[PDB]
């Protein structure tokens, strides 16, 4: 079985939060790119099997998708806003390294993550 497990969601031992910043995560960010046309290939883990990418999980050691952030901000996972912006990151960041510049599936993060920071500037302040 060549995929690895994904990412956990859920730890009974993590300490939980909720901020008016993590829920303007889940109900403006996450929502407006989990919606756009471009989100599928980011909806869930990388499937290297079912994807035929036998390198995939040599090259990328730190995966992320954003099914797995949208069950984290459900999931009160998160302490933090930075948390979740870096898991996000974590998700582009493989993208640009594992595919080549100008391909299609690097358009289609480029404009997700374009989308990101414009939310990401209008983070509200903690109350
Ligand atoms: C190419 O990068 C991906 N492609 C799919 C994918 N199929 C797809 C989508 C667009 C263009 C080309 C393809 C191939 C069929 C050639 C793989 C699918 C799918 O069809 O279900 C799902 N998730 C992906 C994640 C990724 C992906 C992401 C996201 N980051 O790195 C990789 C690799």
């Amino acid at each position: 079985s060549m995929n690895p497990p994904p990412p956990e969601t859920s730890n009974p031992n993590k300490p939980k939060r909720q901020t008016n910043q993590l829920q303007y995560l889940l109900r403006v960010v996450l929502k407006t790119l989990w919606k756009h046309q471009f989100a599928w290939p980011f909806q869930q883990p990388v499937d290297a099997v079912k994807l035929n990418l036998p390198d995939y999980y040599k090259i990328i050691k730190t995966p992320m998708d954003m099914g797995t952030i949208k069950k984290r901000l459900e999931n009160n996972y998160y302490w933090n806003a930075q948390e979740c912006i870096q898991d996000f990151n974590t998700m582009f960041t493989n993208c640009y390294i594992y595919n080549k510049p100008g391909d299609d599936i690097v358009l289609m993060a480029e404009a997700l993550e374009k989308l990101f920071l414009q939310k990401i500037n209008e983070l509200p302040t903690e109350e």
